[PDB]
């Protein structure tokens, strides 16, 4: 998908999330909030990486002792990199 399918995207789930722009030329970068509580992730594409790649192997691991509160936003962080790969 592109760029802006991710903000349709996380639009549909209610998250708030940003593109950057001419990053497009290179690597784009996408920021997803876990928790409006000022819990954050910070994610970005790399020629060896991407968004969703990168930022699912982070979540890949499963949910970590970061916080239980917080677990069901991993288990449904796993349908934004699912979306990526959305033809």
């Amino acid at each position: 998908m592109n760029i802006n399918d991710l903000i349709r995207e996380i639009k549909n789930k209610d998250y708030t999330v940003k593109l950057s722009g001419t990053d497009s030329n290179s690597i784009t970068q996408l920021i997803i909030r876990v928790n409006n509580d000022g819990n954050e992730y910070v994610i970005s594409e790399s020629e060896n990486e991407s968004i969703v790649e990168k930022f699912i192997s982070a979540f890949k691991n499963g949910w970590n002792q970061e916080y239980e509160d917080e677990e069901e936003f991993y288990n449904d962080m796993q349908t934004i990199t699912l979306k990526s790969e959305l033809n």
